[PDB]
């Protein structure tokens, strides 16, 4: 199957997912001197008060926390978005070294990791329908920088021992994703895609200006996860990021000056 190694990684994906070479692929480099401030962009509305987390799981390419999206509990609205998008899951991408790991870059700078909070457009009824639409998903991307610890991440970090290998999952109820946000909601936005197969061109990307700070010990625990399943040769889950893709006929807009 696909992965992030030399024999199944991003340079190979197009052979099974030809949209990998499409017109609105993600991630991209955000050139801060080419992004345009758009004073028409509304502030984001992050309404996570009623979020209901369910499980945390190792799916062989990241770890993911899932949420009950059977009704408008945790939603993302405003910003560039029309209508209401429900939080479905979040997951991360990270590096083997602190100078790499993020998918988006800022002026070619790579961050140690990147958080993706994945939301789907309720007008399409279910997520499978949404992924077929150019405005079906909104992913809120947040950079992780190595510095002080992020207290709202520690509960995630402390359970990763229990989902070391692909296919493992654990209960992860009563987790508050608001603890993963930075102070500012200033953002860049552009139309793009999923950054993993199937690479569907269905995502409004909203990337926050302000990174969150996580400690070295927190990101070390990401790097102890495994791509493999139990009983298989161990392969550390590191460098699960796609590099920046051609911007092509797109403009990145900024909500701030
Ligand atoms: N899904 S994909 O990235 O297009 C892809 C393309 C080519 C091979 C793979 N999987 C592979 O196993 N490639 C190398 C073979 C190692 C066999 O044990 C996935
Ligand atoms: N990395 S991302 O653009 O935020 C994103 C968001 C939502 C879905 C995906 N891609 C996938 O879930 N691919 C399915 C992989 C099958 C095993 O879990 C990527
Ligand atoms: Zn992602």
């Amino acid at each position: 199957h696909w992965g992030y190694g030399k024999h199944n990684g991003p340079e190979h994906w197009h052979k099974d997912f030809p949209i990998a070479k499409g017109e609105r692929q993600s991630p991209v480099d955000i050139d801060t001197h080419t992004a345009k401030y758009d004073p028409s962009l509304k502030p984001l509305s992050v309404s996570y008060d009623q979020a209901t987390s369910l499980r945390i799981l190792n799916n062989g390419h990241s770890f993911q926390v899932t949420f009950d999206d059977s009704q408008d509990k945790a939603v993302l609205k405003g910003g560039p978005l029309d209508g209401t998008y429900r939080l479905l899951q979040f997951h991360f991408h990270w590096g083997s070294l602190d100078g790499q790991g993020s998918e988006h870059t800022v002026d070619k700078k790579k961050y140690a990791a990147e958080l993706h909070l994945v939301h789907w457009n309720t007008k399409y009824g279910d997520v499978g329908k949404a992924v077929q639409q150019p405005d079906g998903l909104a992913v809120l991307g947040i950079f992780l920088k190595v510095g002080s610890a992020k207290p709202g991440l520690q509960k995630v970090v402390d359970v990763l021992d229990s989902i070391k290998t692909e296919g493992k999952s654990a209960d992860f109820t009563n987790f508050d994703p608001r603890g993963l946000l930075p102070e500012s909601l200033d953002y860049w936005t552009y139309p793009g895609s999923l950054t993993t197969p199937p690479l569907a061109e269905c995502v409004t990307w909203i990337v926050l200006k302000e990174p969150i700070s996580v400690s070295s010990e927190q990101v070390l625990k990401f790097r102890k996860l495994n791509f493999n399943g139990e009983g298989e040769p161990e392969e550390l889950m590191v460098d699960n990021w796609r590099p920046a893709q051609p911007l092509k006929n797109r403009q990145i807009k900024a909500s701030f000056k």
